[PDB]
């Protein structure tokens, strides 16, 4: 009984004022549906938007639609940071994990998700593609739903499943899908790429996020195997250690053979990869991110970044002091998990300075205000582009000691006296 | 084949230079055993004590013990803080639940435990009595272990079992068991305790600390019925609910029908009632403290105290800036499992002023350095005696908005000020 509309514009109609939308995120970002919105919510009012990262609605982001429509973030992104420094949007700290939680519990409401997903098939089943996240828990709670049907969605495997008299309204057309390329080799990126893989043994259970340091670390791990891979999402980095036979899930416990994840991003071949592919699994966040799961799989592998690290391991991965830059994600539920693994091993990979050089990530202290995403006691591995440090169990000396060792040369002498003048601490 | 040494002295003996000991913690602490150590540690050198929080012994903590023996704190105390900011004494951050560990993957090396038990039953059978946390742990990696006797502690049920061929030396002799009442009555406590008791819902499985507050909260539960216990430690204040049929363990699905926890402190009234009783599980925190395990029991009600809070929810109670005053514990664990656990709720629950009433707990920003314990993305409600802030899903700006609600009225005009200039949100 859904509603074959026949343009976006016709679509998004249905939403009314002062309705709570939710959006598909990353990759399958309804944009084709939100530029439609970008008009429509214009005659609208009190629209509120939540989301994850976005892609491509930018467009959703112009002064023009201030007053009519205002973003709800649980994670920032590229088109919001302007607008969350700005306090014209909001920003809801919130473990991934738990958004869909939120929405299930009924303490979130939703009136409305918008979506994407690939054409209905011979059973008028329809797939939510490369984002399966907490878009499949607003399905099941949203009082309404408007899908984007797109050819070019592939039909992934798991929980991204849906009907099409789910929806209430239906608008397609063959559109293109973010290939996010925007990641780039570097001089840092590959040091600290080849410190990580040190710390990678065969079988290891990889997790890793998006960019230059994780893909140098997957380039000098074409010489392990029995690689499993059970992350938050994964992009062509994977897939070419998938083709050389390095990854084959065979250690795993907890759905061997089969890679797994929450969503993906990457070049047409990757999307090609994991359209109706067995193999892939793309699970719920709920699950994919779920520490109690995670822990199943023994020796962990869990490879993520941050923003500023103080002299002590405090973590800060979701802001720069007081301006939200994105979100707590995952990355703290896949560090314990790592944790309570057998042989699990973190690692926080990040570039020993930024703003070109003038500014140490591995600071004495967090700046007023920054969002601590992963603390003191989850920490076990840090590494620059000048090596690594172990915290786990070292106290507070040993660990600014370990940090101050792989902080850029250039700011070793303030980190040091810092150690003592800040924190007391006698090296 | 145990030694029965004759003096305290003569246990201790056995320890040797540059050995690294664990000792029985909380009110477990073996004074008697730790009073020797006092004297024989001074012909030795390089001696590093691991440890929790301790009590009564401060004799360890005096001067002419440095170069000796040093502190290792994976959780700070009343002799310790001073040595801590004097910088004599290493502080460790690390969640309670990972010391067990830390100990059985072999990462930190334990030469020898010294441990208070009650005496040997016709088995040759201890008990760890009122402390099992991670001792139990401790005592399997153990080099070699040194106990002392003592007919005052309790028989506990649970996992603090251990056979006497297990120890190197023994020393038998009844001392009293430190009976903490250092708490008291006050009109703030009695305010959030009013709070806190109305979001309790009967049949909720608790889970609180020692103090004012949490007492105050007990007292106001008199009206409630099947309520149930899994903490990380309980005081006279649970035993008072449990004479009264208000807590019955009826509700939990893990271990239902009895009380479960790590450890317990209080008077000789509440080591009589744990004393051997079937009720009363002492377990090992690795398990107690396993949010994996909490989750287990539905309606968790996690509460909790902190030392400073910030505008956003960022949750500090481990210290005061760059100054260690306790430890990490396993307030965050328990915070985790309660938004996990089926209609669960947590509360960080604290005074709204502090030094006097001239420093905020509530302040816009936490202190430079300041350990973060709770993340933003972990809190749930924040209690003061001036009423509850809900921050589960809130954003920054309504986050702060209900936090200065909750303030002490002689801050909340900074507080607000610093909300726009500091985080540049907009109330
Ligand atoms: S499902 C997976 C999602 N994520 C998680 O679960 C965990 C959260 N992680 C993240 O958001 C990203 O992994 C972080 C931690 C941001 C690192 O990612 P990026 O690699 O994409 O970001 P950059 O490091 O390249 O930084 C972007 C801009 O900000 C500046 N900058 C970095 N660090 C600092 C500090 N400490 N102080 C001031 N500025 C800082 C850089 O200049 C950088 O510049 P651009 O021009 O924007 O590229
Ligand atoms: S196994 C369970 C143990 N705990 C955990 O797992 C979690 C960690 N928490 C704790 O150890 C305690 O719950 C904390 C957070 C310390 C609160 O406990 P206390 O109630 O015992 O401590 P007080 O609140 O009474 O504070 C002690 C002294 O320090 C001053 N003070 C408190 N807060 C501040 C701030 N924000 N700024 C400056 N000073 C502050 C008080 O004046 C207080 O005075 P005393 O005379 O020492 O009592």
């Amino acid at each position: 009984p859904a509603i074959v509309c026949q343009s976006a514009l016709e679509a998004v109609s249905l939403i009314r004022s002062g309705e709570t939308l939710w959006t598909h995120s990353m990759g399958a970002t309804p944009k084709v549906l939100l530029d439609a919105l970008a008009k429509h919510a214009l005659t609208l009012d009190n629209i509120t938007l939540l989301q994850l990262h976005t892609e491509g609605a930018e467009s959703l982001s112009h002064p023009s639609l201030l007053g009519h429509l205002r973003h709800r973030c649980f994670f920032g992104g590229v088109p919001t940071r302007p607008l969350l420094q700005s306090g014209d949007a909001d920003y809801v700290p919130i473990f991934l994990s738990e958004v869909p939680k939120l929405f299930r519990s009924g303490e979130q409401k939703i009136d409305t998700a918008i979506i994407q997903v690939s054409p209905p098939d011979k059973h008028g089943m329809c797939s939510l593609g490369i984002s399966v996240e907490a878009t499949l828990a607003a399905c099941q709670v949203a009082g309404k739903i408007i899908a984007h049907i797109n050819p070019q969605m592939p039909r992934t495997h798991g929980d991204g499943f849906i009907h099409i008299d789910r929806f209430a309204a239906v608008y397609e057309q063959s559109a293109s899908l973010p290939i996010h390329s925007f990641a780039t080799g570097d001089a840092v990126s590959l040091a600290i790429g080849q410190h990580v893989a040190e710390l990678v043994r065969d079988g290891d259970c990889l997790q890793m996020g998006i960019g230059a340091i994780p893909d140098a670390v997957l380039s000098c791990l074409t010489g392990h195997k029995d690689l499993g891979v059970h992350t938050e999402l994964f992009s062509d980095g994977i897939l070419q250690l998938v083709e050389k036979g390095v990854i084959n899930n065979t250690k795993k416990r907890f759905y061997p053979g089969k890679l797994v994840t929450g969503f993906a991003l990457g070049s047409q071949k990757l999307y090609d990869y994991v359209d109706d592919n067995p193999a892939v699994i793309f699970m719920d966040i709920e699950q994919v991110n779920d520490t109690s799961i995670i822990r199943k799989n023994p020796n962990v592998m869990a490879i993520n970044s941050a923003l500023q690290v103080d002299l002590t391991g405090q973590v800060c991965a979701d802001s720069i002091g007081t301006k939200i830059y994105s979100g707590v994600g995952g990355q703290m539920d896949f560090i314990r998990g790592a944790g309570l693994s057998e042989g699990g091993r973190s690692v926080i990979a990040l570039p020993s300075t930024a703003a070109g050089g003038r500014i140490s990530r591995i600071a004495s202290v967090l700046s007023p205000g920054a969002g601590v995403v992963t603390t003191r006691a989850h920490v076990h591995y840090i590494v620059t582009e000048y090596g690594a440090a172990n915290l786990k169990g070292r106290s507070l000396r040993e660990r600014a000691q370990a940090l101050i060792n792989i902080a850029h040369p250039d700011f070793r002498e303030q980190l040091s006296r810092d150690a003592f003048e800040v924190w007391g601490l006698n090296l």
